[PDB]
């Protein structure tokens, strides 16, 4: 069964800003997912010094990014620490967070969207080019777990029996907005990645489908 969770409400006014912006930049969202990838990869590095066992349910380290064209779908993973049904319910939408108002109010006053990473809540970002997510989380201390947004005003936890195993970490899988489908491409993804993403510890991996001639 899938468990039903109310976001804060400061959270559901953000996605409703985010969501509902005509702003330019919105390529700025694969520089935040990036980063969250990034820093996930982190954690899980960072605890295997002193528990090197962590490391084992995948011990390669890496963000992989998958364009699925045919159901309009944009995956980046990243085989980091991965999240607990807990923290997805907590750290995904039930509980105010920090920088939430005041990123609200500094777009309000001006600011530029791209700065929704220092205000600790980027990853809210990726309603810029999709109207629905996926966030797929396996830690190494849970099940896999599926956690749903449609920006509205609630989210779902479910027990995942239909994705592919990960060994450990998280896949967010956006379904695209119509108008952004230019994110299912090969080149824009480059170029993205190689703008906005040039400092990276991890090797990103662009997983492309070719027909064979
Ligand atoms: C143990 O740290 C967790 C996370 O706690 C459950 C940490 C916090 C949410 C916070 O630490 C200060 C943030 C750490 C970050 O690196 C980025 C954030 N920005 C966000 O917009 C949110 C809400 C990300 C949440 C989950 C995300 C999909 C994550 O993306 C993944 N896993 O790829 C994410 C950064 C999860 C990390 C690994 C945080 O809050």
């Amino acid at each position: 069964a899938s468990e039903t969770f109310e976001f804060q409400a400061e959270i559901t006014q953000l996605m409703s800003l985010i969501i509902n912006t005509v702003y330019s930049n919105k390529e700025i969202f694969l520089r935040e997912l990036i980063s969250n990838a990034s820093d996930a990869l982190d954690k899980i590095r960072y605890k295997s010094l002193s528990d090197p066992k962590q490391l084992e349910t995948e011990p390669d380290l890496f963000i992989r990014i998958t364009p699925k064209p045919e159901q309009k779908v944009l995956e980046i993973r990243d085989s980091g620490i991965g999240m607990t049904k807990a923290e997805l319910i907590n750290n995904l939408g039930t509980i105010a967070k920090s920088g939430t108002k005041a990123f609200m109010e500094a777009l309000s006053a001006g600011a530029d969207v791209s700065m929704i990473g220092q205000f600790g809540v980027g990853f809210y970002s990726l309603f810029l080019v999709a109207d629905r997510v996926q966030v797929i989380s396996k830690s190494n201390d849970d099940e896999q777990y599926i956690w749903e947004s449609n920006a509205g005003g609630s989210f779902t936890v479910t027990l995942d029996e239909v994705n592919e195993r990960i060994g450990r970490g998280t896949i967010l899988r956006l379904f695209l907005k119509d108008d952004q489908l230019e994110y299912l491409e090969e080149k824009r993804i480059k170029e993205v990645i190689k703008r906005h993403s040039e400092f990276v510890a991890y090797p990103i991996q662009l997983v492309v489908t070719k027909e064979v001639e």
